[PDB]
């Protein structure tokens, strides 16, 4: 069911600029939005109209956007997890609720990677890829098999440079983020459209 | 016998346009070369004509050219493996005849790392170093004593932050891939051997 | 903890790359642990007795960037990683530590301060271990006893499926036995006031 493929949309020079004025007046689409500091690039995935992605990439920096950088709204160290305000025109996931243990990660490179869900927040990969596979694809989507998100990826446990399994945040511990609230900017460099 | 040393050619600035453009005027020389995106870099060897490396350093990338980008002209993901034509002044490596299991592994920083063979596309460090050593010299050759290409180096089995053993595409699965068949790769830098 | 600190960006990317091609950084330097970069990658320097101690594994020989152009290393040994440059003015300095305490404090790029407890004469472990995350880009920072005094610098980690445990260092000593036997410049991006 689940495929993918990703769209380029600037190079590090555009980057660079965005993230000094923080102000990216490109069309936003897709659900998956590849992103990046300067220094760094990581995907973010959009949630209930939320942005999310996670701390050890964005840190709590503002994200590029029509009208200027956008605060984040959320931002939850503990949790390895942040979200901004989705800018217009960004599809939202829908939260899962099927309860399904077969889980679909989605990495930078469009790759749909078959994993095992054998805890809350933690997975086992169905086929160990090398860890480079992986690499770059955090606050990237794991999808149940009706592409609904499950939990956005956050780390990898590897032996030997082959990754075995991965961590993610749930999606109920960012409902428990979203109700608890209640210089460079980070920049839309590519996304990734689903199906 | 087996030495070698490093020159840089491009700031990342030089590399940032040059990858937009896709065109890259200066002279090619060498057999190993410092290659970037504009946001990692790796190396790439050159044997019988083609200029090969990683996948997962240059993806499916060009080649920045003197005469505009140059499209990969051999890729294989399944064996983490690139080749573009090469560049006219790039010098090449000839494949290694001696089957010899003592290799000398080439890095970026142009140490010479000896490595004792211990399967087809695995080999042992005779001493173990420091990941540091060889991160980011993917790409780059493993060369048997009389200075021919075995393979080109992939991937590190490393414990605790040190380097012990390596994993290589061998020469052979170069010339399987050669019989099937945004932003370009740039040349930021070279490495030349003797 | 007695210790606490801190960090100030004072460049991006673009301002880094400049810097670094022309070796002159007119920027007021101030604290102990300078925020350091190459274009590609950055980590950090420690200031002790006049001299800023940092990485070989990120600085290499390269020449650091100065109020009056670039600096040449004052010491490199590559066999410890070290090497280290003439403090440039403005440049505070920490005192090497004479207590022999075992209770170390790491102190991160995100000024994070992390207790370690020495367990080596170059070795020690983390009281409670963090994701590698916490600790990567930030060699060359300083190892502190609980008077804030330096016992080394920061070096290499040891981890196990992206959690780091324990931690490997440069010794104070080592740099007194580098004393005794004793195209890009290096740029300040940034430093990190301690207390
Ligand atoms: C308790 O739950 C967790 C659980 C985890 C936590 C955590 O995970 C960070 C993880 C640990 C480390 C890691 O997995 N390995 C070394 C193993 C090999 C690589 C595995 C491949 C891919 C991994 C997803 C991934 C990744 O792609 N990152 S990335 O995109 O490349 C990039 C750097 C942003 C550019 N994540 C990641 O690589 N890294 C950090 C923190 C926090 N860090 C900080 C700051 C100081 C950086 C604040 S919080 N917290 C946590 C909490
Ligand atoms: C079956 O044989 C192999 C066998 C291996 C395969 C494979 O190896 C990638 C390897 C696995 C990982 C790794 O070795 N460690 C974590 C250990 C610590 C580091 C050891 C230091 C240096 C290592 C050589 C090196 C390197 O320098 N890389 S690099 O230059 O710095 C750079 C990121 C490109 C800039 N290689 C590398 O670091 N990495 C990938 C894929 C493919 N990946 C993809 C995409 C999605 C990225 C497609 S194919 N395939 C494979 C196949
Ligand atoms: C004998 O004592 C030691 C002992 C160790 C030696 C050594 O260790 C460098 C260590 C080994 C490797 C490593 O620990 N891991 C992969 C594990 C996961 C990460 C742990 C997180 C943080 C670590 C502190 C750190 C770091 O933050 N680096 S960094 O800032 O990000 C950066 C790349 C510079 C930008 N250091 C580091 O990560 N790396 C290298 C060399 C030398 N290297 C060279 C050249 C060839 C590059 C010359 S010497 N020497 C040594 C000597
Ligand atoms: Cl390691
Ligand atoms: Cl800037
Ligand atoms: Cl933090
Ligand atoms: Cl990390
Ligand atoms: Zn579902
Ligand atoms: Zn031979
Ligand atoms: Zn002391």
């Amino acid at each position: 069911p689940i495929t993918a493929y990703s769209q380029q949309t600037r190079g590090l020079l555009g980057c660079i600029i965005t993230s000094l004025t923080g102000r990216d007046r490109n069309q936003v689409e897709g659900e998956v939005q590849v992103v990046s500091t300067a220094t760094q690039s990581f995907l973010a995935t959009c949630v209930n109209g939320v942005c999310w992605t996670v701390y050890h990439g964005a840190g709590s920096k503002t994200l590029a956007g029509p009208k200027g950088p956008i605060t984040q709204m959320y931002t939850n160290v503990d949790q390895d997890l942040v979200g901004w305000q989705a800018p217009p025109g960004a599809r939202s996931l829908t939260p899962c609720t099927c309860g399904s243990s077969d889980l679909y990660l989605v990495t930078r490179h469009a790759d749909v990677i078959p994993v095992r869900r054998r805890g809350d927040s933690r997975g086992s990969l169905l086929s160990p890829r090398p860890v480079s596979y992986l690499k770059g694809s955090s606050g990237g989507p794991l999808l149940c098999p009706s592409g609904h998100a499950v939990g956005i990826f956050r780390a990898a446990v590897c032996t030997r440079g082959v990754a075995k399994a991965v961590d993610f945040v749930p999606v109920e511990s960012m409902e428990t983020t979203m109700r608890a609230s209640k210089k460079g900017s980070v920049v839309i460099v590519g996304r990734i459209i689903l199906s």
